């Protein structure tokens, strides 16, 4: 058995791994890492952990009935152990069937998910290259993170804006004076990258801090980004932000302040926004009292801070949370407005950023070549022949149980009319939907519409639970691959390294797909002729061939592989101002938009004439919201990214004990609120609305303002009965309380944060947690 030192990566960090007899025993920190997160010790755990999924299982009611089985039991956990042969054979009959009986519009290919980094083993493509060589499928465009920022951003500044490199951090702490993280916690959410984190941001905020600049924190809860720079904190009700930049944005215009020299020369539309601004259209002037009725924060706070922002050197950094809500297009709109009247964008250190909290935005990119990876082969093909009648071949993400709900329906998106396709299977990998998805007692009846649904993971979760087909991957610890680190900065390229043997009956996913592409009668075309490191080796002469062509220098392969890591040096990265050239000539550098500037007021959208998208930011009324004209609940749940997971992944290992209260998720409760319920910390609590109701177990504070409890995303669905509607979930899903609607018709994205509830001690009886160990048959 091995003895010795491994070194690999993940979506938390670069680390080594110590193996004591073939096991992997602790997992160190990599030696150059600035800030390692204290989730790795997880990471190791979710290798061997009680829910580590051994073998390859089908339903018993599938296996005994197929398209006839009773579909309301699914997730009970009634499963039968097959043979990896006997399981290939079931699936690949079943993708064969759909794809014959119904085309290629009946399988729902999406598989949305974060699954782990790897150029080779990137399992989501993997399962689109094999379901294009059966015949086609169904995908999902956008995501759940920038759902509407990104579908608005376009109009607005020409460009996706939310996923491209920031003004540098060297740069900020050199210029900024003033440094805004408006719906932002860096320190929480820069633990991890979609390829390996390099963890930029950590020394970029330290610098901050050492030179005193004075940062302000626009947020509902007193997070550690508050705690670290002794911020001044700003709690608004949460979905009122876009009243108080209104409220600013009035009071720049009364006191004359704001830059008419910025908003002439760079931008377009100003004329249509300024009659809504002062009252003229609706009689309701934005001012900063009119924002105080509907935010909570104070008129005078709004009007100083409006004036701060003007006269100092101001960097508008955002988060995502606020447009993962109801209208949440108008959130960064109205941000970009807000930015325009400073008059800052394009200088250093000032303007906005909307990635300073995600994946390293803002440390300085070096200069070396890109990696690629496998690719799913759409690009060189003559893919199905598709129409309208059948359905649209990509759906927004979020509408997934719209779609199965409506089969045949229209929906509007981004100015177009499409078709619900009428999809009779989905095939989900390296992803979470019984976990991810809103409105969980919605979707679990909405999934009674599939005939198959088949999933792969290497862990329990509330989706392979309710799976009719269940196969065990491996992590990426029992196999080998390569990846960026750094998905900005491209700092280097790691070897991620095999660290244990695949365990009990595990296999890659791409194992598994080359098996079922092999009963399609497709193997070659789907593996190339190629194993694991052929695949790993072809990516990396790639990078080596445009590397040498740029001029940076990489070794050949096999030595690359014997030091495990290549880094490329920093060459003019340090000194990236973002929309510097826009500022210094509008005219031989102008944006993507129709007029080439800033879209104030936008004619396009103007002429697809959506109710819920007007043509300049706009206040509107959320479904439901803090406060409201009626409301019924009365707390918002900040249903916010959870500081010790990465989403759901993590949840079923030994981390869970530094958080779980009585066994359940966590519930932040201000001490008022709690005490106005006769709720103790450390009760187990029912908390519920007209959606559905969970169990989570409460922890006061006055972390969180007054009129908000935080729950976060990612806690394992744990449902009492599945076949009972409505049914209690003993651990805490945050989502089966959301409600499951798209943004606006404009990009139709999620509104995971717009959640209303009320919360009380929990005396019902006494109710076992099963979510966290195997199903009883798959021991
Ligand atoms: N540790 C960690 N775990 C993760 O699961 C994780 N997920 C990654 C992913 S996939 C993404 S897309 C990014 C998401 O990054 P994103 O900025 O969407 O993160 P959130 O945790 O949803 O919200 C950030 C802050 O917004 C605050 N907030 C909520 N509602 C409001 C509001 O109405 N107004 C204001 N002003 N603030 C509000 C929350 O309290 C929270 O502190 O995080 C990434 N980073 C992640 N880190
Ligand atoms: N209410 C609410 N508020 C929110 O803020 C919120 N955030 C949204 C965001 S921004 C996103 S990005 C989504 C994230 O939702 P997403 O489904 O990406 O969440 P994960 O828990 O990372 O699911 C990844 C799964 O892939 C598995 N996996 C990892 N590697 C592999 C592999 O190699 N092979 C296979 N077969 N499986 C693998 C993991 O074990 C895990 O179960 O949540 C969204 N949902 C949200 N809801």
């Amino acid at each position: 058995l091995a003895n010795g030192t491994v070194m690999s990566g993940s979506h938390w960090g670069v680390f080594t791994a110590t193996v004591e007899n073939g096991r992997a025993t602790a997992f160190t920190p990599w030696e150059k890492d600035p800030h390692p997160s204290p989730m790795l010790a997880g990471v190791l755990d979710s290798i061997y952990s009680p829910t580590r999924i051994k073998y390859p299982m089908v339903r018993r009611e599938f296996l005994e009935k197929g398209v006839n089985a009773d579909r309301s039991t699914r997730g009970n956990g009634d499963f039968v152990r097959v043979s990896w042969d006997q399981a290939l054979d079931l699936v690949a009959a079943e993708v064969k069937r759909v794809e014959e009986t119904y085309g290629p519009q009946g399988v729902f290919g999406g598989s949305y998910g974060w699954k782990s980094p790897g150029r080779l083993h990137n399992c989501t493509t993997l399962l689109r290259r094999m379901l294009t060589l059966a015949g086609g499928y169904v995908n999902g465009a956008g995501d759940y993170s920038t759902g509407a920022a990104q579908v608005i951003m376009p109009h607005v500044v020409g460009t996706l804006e939310v996923y491209e490199q920031q003004t540098a951090w060297p740069v900020l702490a050199e210029n900024t004076e003033v440094m805004v993280f408006w719906a932002a916690d860096p320190i929480k959410t820069s633990q991890i990258g979609w390829v390996i984190p390099e963890h930029g941001a950590y020394p970029g905020l330290e610098a901050l801090k050492a030179k005193g600049t004075k940062v302000i924190v626009i947020d509902p809860v007193r997070t550690k980004t508050v705690e670290f720079f002794g911020a001044e904190h700003i709690t608004p009700k949460p979905q009122t932000d876009v009243a108080i930049m209104l409220g600013m944005a009035h009071t720049l215009v009364a006191e004359d302040l704001y830059d008419k020299d910025f908003i002439a020369n760079y931008t377009s539309g100003f004329d249509k926004f300024l009659p809504y601004l002062d009252g003229e259209t609706d009689s309701t002037p934005k001012t900063a009292e009119w924002a105080e009725g509907i935010s909570g924060v104070p008129a005078e706070t709004i009007k100083e801070l409006a004036r701060l922002f003007e006269s100092k050197r101001t960097m508008l950094a955002a988060g995502w949370s606020m447009q993962r809500m109801h209208h949440g297009e108008q959130a960064h709109w109205m941000l970009v407005t807000l930015a325009s009247m400073l008059g800052q964008i394009g200088l250093p250190g000032g303007g906005f950023g909307l990635s300073y909290h995600y994946s390293g935005g803002g440390t300085p990119s070096t200069s070396g070549p890109a990696l690629a990876g496998i690719t799913d082969g759409g690009a060189a093909t003559k893919g199905p022949e598709w129409l309208a009648a059948s359905g649209a071949s990509v759906i927004p993400v979020a509408r997934v149980v719209d779609m199965l709900e409506n089969p045949g329906a229209e929906f509007d998106f981004n100015g177009t009319r499409s078709k619900f396709p009428d999809v009779k299977m989905a095939y989900w990998v390296g992803g979470n939907p019984f976990v991810h998805h809103q409105d969980r007692n919605r979707m679990v009846k909405a999934w009674e519409k599939l005939e198959t649904f088949v999933v792969h993971d290497f862990q329990w979760t509330p989706t392979a639970r309710h799976a009719d087909i269940v196969l065990p991957a491996t992590t990426s610890y029992e196999r080998n691959d390569i990846e960026t680190i750094g998905d900005y900065s491209n700092t280097g390229i790691l070897a991620m390294k095999k660290i244990v043997e695949p365990l009990y009956e595990a296999r890659s996913d791409y194992d598994i797909f080359a098996a079922v592409a092999e009963r399609l009668g497709k193997g070659k075309e789907f593996t190339e002729g190629k194993d694991e490191m052929g695949w790993i080796k072809s990516f990396y002469d790639d990078a080596a061939k445009q590397g040498k062509a740029a001029g940076v220098e990489m070794p050949a392969f096999d030595a690359f592989w014997a030091e495990g890591i290549v880094e490329f040096p920093v060459t003019d990265g340090a000194d990236f101002v973002r929309y510097a050239s826009f500022r210094e000539d509008p005219l031989l550098n102008p944006l993507g938009t129709p007029t080439g500037l800033i879209e104030i007021y936008s004619k396009n959208i103007e002429k697809m004439g959506y109710d819920d998208c007007p043509a300049h930011p706009t206040w509107m009324e959320p479904l439901e919201r803090l406060d409201g004209p009626g409301a019924k609940y009365p707390l918002h749940i900040a249903a916010s990214h959870p500081f010790n997971r990465l989403h759901s992944q993590l949840n079923g290992t030994v981390l869970r004990e530094g958080y779980a209260v009585q066994g359940h998720e966590p519930c932040l409760m201000h001490p008022d609120d709690a005490a106005a319920r006769g709720i103790a910390d450390g009760d187990v609590v029912r908390v519920h609305n007209d959606r559905g109701q969970i169990l989570t177990g409460v922890k006061v504070t006055d972390a969180v303002m007054k009129g908000v409890i935080q729950i976060y995303e990612g806690g394992w669905y744990d449902p009492s009965d599945v076949t009972e509607p409505g049914t209690l979930d003993k651990y805490g899903d945050v989502n089966v309380l959301s409600a499951d609607i798209g943004t606006s018709k404009l990009a139709q994205g999620n509104c995971g944060q717009t959640v209303l509830a009320e919360v009380e001690k929990y005396t019902g009886p006494a109710v076992t947690l099963t979510g966290f160990v195997a199903p009883k048959a798959a021991e």
